[PDB]
């Protein structure tokens, strides 16, 4: 069912998603607070092809640390998705920036028991991928380009401003705007109903700083999705520490400065 | 209800719908043995624009004939919509024919009692329309052009092969044909599941030989809208008795030659 | 079977087919000397839509005259097809003409008991009209335009011309050729070993004079279609016998010469 | 005979073709469980222009090996073909990835005695592929360019996708569809009449972990073509083992987790 | 007299022409069993302007070797011609491979008293060069780009396809023909009446392996240009001497794989 799968990925809201590669990063990342740990097989990507990371590696990470152990599958590829499935990892991220298996099609999300985790860029994308099965939305900016925070706070704030448009719409209108952003309307109309998409949004793309994740908490989201690119600092361990309560105290600017 | 609203439109099954202008074309078009009249206020056109009939007319019309009396409402005019359904007219028509009212939005004929037909091209049109509250649908060709049946053909070769490669398409790719056809998916399921959109489909447009009805209802139709062209002719009750009698019997050839 | 059909069809080989539009021209052209009579209803065309004619009108002239007659079918009207098959015609004209009905596709003739004429403009297109069950083909110039000979002698070249080029090809590009005109490879193989199509083929458009249906005849065609430009003449008799006398003797230029 | 032919190509079903390029990666496809060896000549393509491997190396691997030995031939090379067919090759690959020889016309296949492997991208090219005598059809991607996957799971969805079309398509229809995709009619009605077409389908082109080959098989094909570039890394026998069982079980998540 | 120079050119039917560059080269060719051998006088082309061969190396050549000599004449420039002839050289190469002296026009190839070898793209080529003098006419590809047989087998086969239309064209239309073509109309007449052109047609570009000069051989043509890639091989009497059966024995695939 949805609900369950809903219920069971809404226990990550407010929190930081840490993108570990080895057991080691994994512990650093459960010890700074990280809510979950995101799994990329690799040390380094050497301007190759991505997929899956390997079992092993998996299941060595879910043994180590406590905290919920995502994997990252390619987008199209249900195959994929099965296996990560039957290692029982507990989200599947149906992810976009590693290499596309299927431009067209994507993961029928619906055949599995696993939460789905799908990159959005507007309302119509987000709302497509909760209709396919996706228990988790997360507002996409620029991976594998630089550390910006441009393309995350724009593709941000144009979903909440249509999810606020879509909230005051009168009723007449909800149907050309469904085929305007190419939704299905049930959907339309339940995020014209509560207010918000009925699953939990997290951003992705730039967030580097305390202050990133805290503009990203400020504009509406649930939480951050934290790349590899903290790990090669001089000191990862603060730097997750910093933005884990930034993520956490996003209201309160004296502790965010005393992060930063 | 829609599951009433359908209830009471799909009694026009193998039947054709005939457009009057008054009492007297009205009670020819029982006599030849219509299913429906649809009521057109002017005797001539003299290439203004055109809207709903005078109520009048429609009152006079119910009261001479006793078949389903419909009635035209400017497409996205709910105020003659609801003009129409206090008037207890047993279908409106929310025609495209009739000079435009609004461009952008339809009619919520979700709000209304009355069943509903609406006008398609493809079966983006007919699923949105249904999604709408459309309890009918007609498939349109060319009005107030010519009487050629070359638009009303194509559309509807068109629909029906587009509900075709639904009914065998991958379970994975019906998401990918929605978005394609910018339609609701849980209609494009359940015309999936069904094997034809789930209204009424008529045909309409440039049919005015027996021979034009027989292959609008040989292409999988279930009626025809034979326009007020007919009545200019040296004999209409001849033309519409054997327009009726072609649509009913449209699978026997020697029939249609002797209504030819 | 397709056997008998060409067999019914090849008997109208060596002859002028005259369109006729009542009982005394088709007696006019019985009497002439043509090999078969195609009706078409009406007496004058006033820029409208033109269809099957009538069938009152087929009966009569099918019991006035005892040559072949021949009958009208908008291309891709398949009931207008079955109609006629009902009133017992020699043989049915999927004509292009007339105005379409079916703009994208055809009639499937191999369901219909009475031998087809299909029009074309090049070797695809006669293959493929053979290929969907046509019995006879002719070679279209340019109707309802004028009454010049230039599109109909350069289709006739152009088909002519390519069954040469096949009749010779090299097997191995057999398949590419078969690809380049878009016809089916077993009919571009029967062309190939046969050296002309395997149908029987006229000429149409134009023709007028003796002179233009001997040159038609001197092209490798096997008759004419006579239009109903000739009743509208002076004396339609006698330029139908010199048609008829010239399709007959296309190789006598002092026939021709008389004739003319 | 075709049927002999494909009778003999039809005992690849459910396995993997792995390219090898000497005795001993022949070896170890072979003891690895591959179901054929295609040969390549080269260890290494230096950017110049490939052509049929030196029939001596086929030799050696077809008296190493005892599965079927596979060999390649530049499209439109027929004396490549007929040099291959005096080797006593199991099947002849009329492949594109090696610089091609004829650009515009293939190999007229049915001249041969062994059977054929040809490439495809749609439905057309399958359809006249087997009607040019190829006894089995590979659904080709991307090669010589990465290790993506895209591309050949983008034609397999294409492919299969089109023959589900045809399955249920209007008997009428199945002509201007057999126009649009420029195939033999023949050919489309068998497709039609048996939903799939009648040869064995591989795949090619970026298949490199376990998780693509049970994608490729997933999607309705019959095997995969596995490159040779699984012998340059760090345990070649492991993977090619994983990808065979990954073949044999691709419906078993479990047995694809422990593959990978 | 044209007559005695095609006497004297047809003696090098059904063999390989190779182009060598010093004594050596030459004696090794002759070795091999070539029919005739193509002076170069270069080691190495460093990306510069060439022309004609120095004389005192063909010379060399013509004493050294007892088989036909032949030697480049840059296109347009008769004084090379010139003095080729008085050097006695037994076939003059009007080549467009080595750097052009003059882009408008050619050589008045009927004032000097040695046979010509001029190349061509298509018949109208061919024809042109016939015309201008040419004692043989040799179908190129594409040098100084790669190995590649692509160009070189397109070129043929357009030629040999364009002489087989002309065999069987109407006679009515050989002057449109040879217009198109911009050919003169008595060497089209030729053709026609002799089915191929009335000179000795070789082919050259990319020829390198033995199947490669089969196919050239098999396609129609007389004879093959070996260019001079074939020494810097590791061991070129052995590849000479396979090329030259393969010309020899074209229609034996035993042979050509004994070769290969």
């Amino acid at each position: 069912p949805f609900s369950v799968k809903v219920g069971l990925a809404q226990v990550l809201r407010g929190g930081a998603i840490v993108e570990v590669s080895s057991v080691n990063q994994a512990k650093l990342a459960e010890s700074a607070g990280a809510c979950s740990v995101i799994v990329s097989d690799p040390v380094r990507s050497r301007g190759g092809v991505r997929r899956m990371p390997d079992p092993v590696l998996i299941k060595e990470v879910k043994r180590a640390v406590s905290v919920p152990v995502m994997a990252r599958a390619r987008v199209g590829h249900f195959v994929e998705a099965q296996i990560l499935e039957s290692l029982a990892v507990d989200y599947i991220d149906e992810s976009e920036i590693i290499s596309v298996a299927d431009d067209d099609h994507f993961i029928n999300k619906h055949n599995f028991r696993s939460p789905f985790i799908c990159g959005c860029r507007d309302t119509g994308e987000a709302l497509r991928r909760i209709r396919e099965g996706a228990a988790m939305i997360r507002i996409q900016g620029d991976l594998t380009a630089t550390g910006n925070i441009a393309e995350t706070v724009k593709n941000v704030r144009s979903l909440m401003g249509e999810v606020r448009v879509l909230n005051n719409m009168d009723d007449d209108e909800v149907f050309t705007f469904a085929k305007k952003i190419s939704a299905p309307y049930d959907l339309v109309a339940q995020t014209k109903q509560m207010g918000r998409v009925p699953v939990v949004q997290f951003a992705s793309g730039g967030i580097t700083t305390p202050a990133d994740a805290a503009l990203m908490m400020q504009l509406g989201c649930d939480g951050v999705f934290v790349g590899s690119e903290v790990f090669d600092g001089p000191d990862p361990f603060k730097k997750l520490r910093s933005i884990v309560q930034a993520v956490q105290h996003y209201n309160d600017p004296h502790v965010l400065a005393e992060m930063s």
